[PDB]
């Protein structure tokens, strides 16, 4: 196991970033699913 003492710390951060990398990114994903003029 990782640093068992301050390993939960990371998840209060790196998690925020995914809810914007799969929420704002999802709009980037919709505009790039044609393969016609990427």
């Amino acid at each position: 196991t990782p640093d068992v003492s301050s390993a939960l710390d990371k998840l209060k951060e790196f998690g925020n970033t995914l809810e914007d990398k799969a929420r704002e990114l999802i709009s980037r994903i919709k505009q790039s699913e044609l393969s016609a003029k990427m």
